[PDB]
């Protein structure tokens, strides 16, 4: 079946960084590279934080800080974020797109950032 599985909500400390656990799914009928793209405020601001069709397409805030330390080909597709701000907070959903076969987590992560 389809479906990303993380965490709900994640806490980071300033400066610090952060690894979202993250495994996908989707169903073995589908014909497989798949493309990676994780959002931050999706139903919001939705800026790129990850991009491994066109790493152009990252958000200058987040170039150089977020890097994707997963085996698509595994499906994993684990988040790091580097160099944390209190602005990082928020949440980040994962959507992932093979060929009509795609899919948007809905649910996404809570971040939430302190000192
Ligand atoms: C396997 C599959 O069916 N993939 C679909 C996906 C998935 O259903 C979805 O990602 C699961 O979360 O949906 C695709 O279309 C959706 C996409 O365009 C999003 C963009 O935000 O909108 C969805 O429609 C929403 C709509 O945006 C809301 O305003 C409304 O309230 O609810 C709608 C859903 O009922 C689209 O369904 C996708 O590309 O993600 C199409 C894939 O084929």
């Amino acid at each position: 079946t389809w479906g990303v599985s993380s965490p709900k909500n994640v806490q980071g400390l300033s400066g610090s960084c952060l690894l979202i656990p993250c495994i996908f799914s989707y169903p073995a009928d589908v014909p497989v590279g798949i493309t990676a793209i994780w959002y931050y405020d999706y139903s919001g601001k939705r800026q790129v934080v990850i991009h491994s069709g066109d790493p152009k397409l990252v958000d200058k805030r987040f170039r150089g800080r977020a890097e994707l330390m997963g085996n698509m080909d595994h499906k994993v597709c684990n988040l790091l974020l580097k160099d944390l701000k209190p602005e990082d907070s928020g949440t980040y959903n994962f959507r992932f797109e093979i060929s009509s076969n795609r899919w948007l987590d809905v649910k996404g992560t809570t971040v939430t950032v302190t000192t």
